[PDB]
């Protein structure tokens, strides 16, 4: 059983746990804890085939960049989840995948590009100012609600497709 390692990457204040517990456990979790490393392993099937998804949460504290670099390299799938509700964290994608070009060590990288807190009115970026900014980057972006868990289950299938696309 293929255990793809998912790495959730994020600024502070989206809700990166409201996304990987949703689709772990089904719940969406309300209290803000700062998720500074957590694992979540659980037999999903993507494409007819059930594969071990290995998931670490890890803390988007600034304060943690060399151990950050470490595990950067050891990851395969990226997930960018950033908030729509921050425009500051848009700006800030390319910032980070700076990074992940130098980590993977590669201009090429299977990711996603999801834009979490659309379940909520307070929206800053639209849609297609993501969707620009995606082109570059080569990797499909989709509104992913928190409360509702719309998006999510499609954002995943998605991701896992396109590391398999990397790796064959
Ligand atoms: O390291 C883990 C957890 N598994 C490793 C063996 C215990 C289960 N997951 C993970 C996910 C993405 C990136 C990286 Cl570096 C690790």
């Amino acid at each position: 059983m293929t255990e793809y390692k998912l790495v959730v990457v994020g600024a502070v204040g989206v809700g990166k746990s409201a996304l990987t517990i949703q689709l772990i456990q089904n719940h969406f979790v309300d209290e803000y804890d700062p998720t500074i490393e957590d694992s979540y392993r659980k037999q999903v099937v993507i494409d007819g085939e059930t594969c071990l998804l290995d998931i670490l949460d890890t803390a988007g504290q600034e304060e943690y960049s060399a151990m950050r670099d470490q595990y950067m390299r050891t990851g395969e799938g990226f997930l960018c989840v950033f908030a729509i509700n921050n425009t500051k964290s848009f700006e800030d994608i390319h910032h980070y995948r700076e990074q992940i070009k130098r980590v993977k060590d590669s201009e090429d990288v299977p990711m996603v590009l999801v834009g979490n807190k659309s379940d909520l009115p307070s929206r800053t970026v639209d849609t297609k100012q993501a969707q620009d900014l995606a082109r570059s980057y080569g990797i499909p972006f989709i509104e992913t609600s928190a409360k509702t868990r719309q998006g999510v289950d499609d954002a995943f299938y998605t991701l896992v497709r396109e590391i398999r696309k990397h790796k064959e």
